[PDB]
């Protein structure tokens, strides 16, 4: 079967304020390109064309201005509003009808991952026809997150947002996978206290029927989130110091889709024209004379 | 009376498809918008009201941001610039607010650092005759108006971007302009890159014996924000700098409380909604610090 | 069992004159010496007995940092390179060291990091003949050996800094040899540089078709620092990830304890002297922590 | 004439492993050692006559860098700090170096930064009685001395990291005396702490009204490389004015060809051997360039 995906775009804005005053988390660009850019390519890895995205009514338009239909890049992008920031797991209530009786895959907006044949990493998960998978990384502060406690020979056996006592230090991160369970499941949530219908609960009701797979993000990928002032801009330092010694970019939707035959030379040179005077151009350019193993 | 105008246009492909979104001086520098810091170089200087020159799409968006300034104790005006044709177009466009006073420009995407800012901005902002502007050392001379000084260290001549500079000084995006200042603009033809040339205009002064040209000394840093790899130095110098000191750099609402443009209560009204996070946190932490 | 070569040499004059004070490779990239990068990759290729190869002058200094290995589960020599007379130098240097056996040789101040790295050089290592490279994608082929492929991935050259590089591949400071080296190398002559280069060696493998080049992909880093602007940028790097994970990227008595070489007593002794930092309090850490 | 001390001791425990190849103090950032820093803020301030004193271990190393000094018209002495028990030991150590003259203090890992430093400096030095300090608004105050201001801008007490610091006012690691410093510095007794703190020193001359406390503006950099991170920020901040702007911050021999120390033959043989790296280039260019 067929995966549809999600983008979570939406959200608080009050936080980055007064920096995002003009320009919401999203719409900023980390080093090179819009932030937008790099779980969108995260879903292009994992094999997914038909995407949804999610945002503020008043960033909606914004995204459809930036991306539009999706057809210049082999993809069919549709546009759904979150009029409140009042959970993640919403999106499923948002999407219902784009997910249809389809497999799906959400991911966050400012979620960034980086590394080596993410490929397989998402390929596994993205096979898996019932049930659901999610990635559990390492991180220094796993209070701020979704958190996987494992028992002593390595399988989940449970999760909780955001612990003033995490039972461990793994983190579940912003990409998730499921079956055509998600949207009743979503269906059924009651908001938590802190007032947000939770991605949480919606892994847990997983869990508790034994259909939650939780797969390690091991240590030699790099997730980051632009969560703040000082995220970002590490974020950026990191991108383009990678960029600056490869002579490649990290997160290009146009050369994946290209790589992936969604598009081909000629619809290549197309986009690279308009861009021709820069070296966001100057690259896709070289991309249909270069072989990049 | 100076009156400023803050030049925020600019030819966006360079930087697409990162500012597809959002036009460059719309952009953060770590914490705050990039308008920020020039807008903060003015108030700095003593200047209130001021004009902000954009482009069509970005006009709405600095107004969306900055609204009409009497919340800073401030008198912001908008204006447009239909097309790039050159940054002396600011004086046409800008010629009635100007009206009779005398000027002061500033590129929108200058950030600029360092003690006593203020005293060395009073010293041109106070000569009433004549332009003055600002040269500082750069690595990379070409890329701006370039002025040459004769041996005993005055100015003899400006070149922008020069193949051969004849210095290293770039003039700065800082411009003090006395009255005769629209007029001459108004005498110029474009130039073979195809614009109306700001080094056009501190020629014509420099040419008549009224253009001062200041040091701006190595312990000041100014700072281009236009590239990628540029804006992310100039987020984490001011990252270094905020984090160092647990002060902010060019935050108007401060500066306009030290200045007595707004009182104690209107800051207080200001932090409210931002109480929320550390900007706010900051703006009320000024009411109750002596910082010297 | 494979035997390694850290070469840790030269002069590092484009680091002057940070480096005049001390060696680039005792240098640290953010929170441990550099040197703990190439010795932690030699450990992840299963490689325990280990010779350090450096200047006259910094030799014993590298002595007295890492000691005979012991501590670590290794087993650490030393021997004096003296002039910098090419990086194949450190097989006849070597010579004895290696004997009969298969080898491998590190730069000094080369760093990789990602994801199954340890998987990726285990497949080199555990190859019992010919030699393997590793080729990565670079902006500036033109400071490093530099392999062309034919149009079926193949291959077919190698050229040492071309000024026009047949391709933006370059290879890696990370060697793998077999049998042959010793004597490929004893043959060689200097270079215009004036260097006994390791390109030749590598040449020599590719004439008789037994030379490996396994591309190492972009989600992999290399970073070398070998300049002020690229040990700061490695510096960063290994901070953002090591800030964001809570672990530490090449820390050798992690990796030697995962690898079983030393025990958690052996551990537990080597935190206690470095508790009151947080380098000693994390391998603390690990004892009661799993890491996937 | 005035005397200077570097002390460039300690541990340097925030900074394992890093650290344990070599001292804090040699480590580089961005690309000059650390030592540069602190060395030029003195030769800035017109003082050629320098104490560095280090560890047991350090010292050698300190004098295989830097010499003499005679290539720099300075003159260097060493001398060792047997234990870390507080910077007031400087003043028993220096006890025979600083006779009878006025003499100032500066730390090793302390970097200074901005416009008119020289004059901010120079005015301290000039100074020919009591005490003079700096203090400078920083976000965590309880990691330094801590100056509290009565409502009139006057000091009138000193902590020495204080849980609940009066302000957010530290005194900075540069200090200048008189000479009464060294019987004072005979007086103390070791703190709490369990040092001999310059605190005490310099609350003594306070409690004479003889302490000059002079406040250093948000417009200067002061940073301290003492952690791995704030070495990672103090580099980059170096990087990018040096990248900015085509000059060095705090290169030693530019100073002292500035200050007539040393002649235009004497530099150019400084530039010879560092020719091939960007150091030697910039030399050579002060040669021939008119930097204002």
């Amino acid at each position: 079967m067929k995966r549809k995906g999600i983008i979570l775009a939406g959200g608080s804005g009050t936080r980055l304020h007064p920096a995002t005053l003009a320009i919401s988390k999203q719409l900023l660009p980390v080093y090179d390109k819009p932030m937008i850019y790099y779980p969108l390519s995260t879903l292009m890895l994992a094999g997914i064309r038909e995407i949804l995205i999610i945002s503020t009514p008043q960033d909606t338009p914004r995204f459809q201005q930036l991306l539009g239909d999706g057809s210049n890049w082999g993809l069919d992008l549709q546009y759904a509003v979150q009029p409140s920031p009042d959970g993640l797991a919403q999106a499923f209530l948002i999407g219902e009808s784009f997910i249809g009786n389809d497999l799906s895959a959400l991911v966050l907006g400012d979620n960034l991952y980086y590394g080596h044949d993410f490929h397989e990493l998402l390929g596994s998960a993205s096979q898996r026809q019932t049930g659901a998978s999610v990635f559990a990384y390492h991180v220094l502060d796993p209070e701020r997150y979704g958190v996987v406690e494992f028992d002593q020979g390595g399988k989940a056996i449970s999760l909780e947002e955001k612990p003033l006592e995490p039972k461990s230090n793994y983190a579940v991160t912003g990409l998730y996978f499921y079956d055509q369970q998600v949207v009743d499941i979503a269906r059924d949530l009651k908001p938590s206290p802190r007032g947000e219908l939770e991605i949480t609960d919606v892994n847990r009701a997983y869990l508790e029927r034994g259909q939650l797979s939780v797969e390690i993000m091991g240590r030699g990928y790099a997730w980051l989130d632009t969560g703040t002032h000082d995220s970002l801009l590490e974020a950026g330092q990191f991108i383009a110091t990678l960029e600056n010694r490869q002579g490649l970019k990290v997160a290009c939707p146009e050369e994946i889709a290209y790589r992936q035959k969604w598009i081909d030379a000629a619809q290549l040179e197309k986009l690279a024209a308009p861009l021709a005077k820069n070296g966001y151009g100057q690259y896709l350019k070289r991309l249909l004379t270069e072989t990049v193993y």
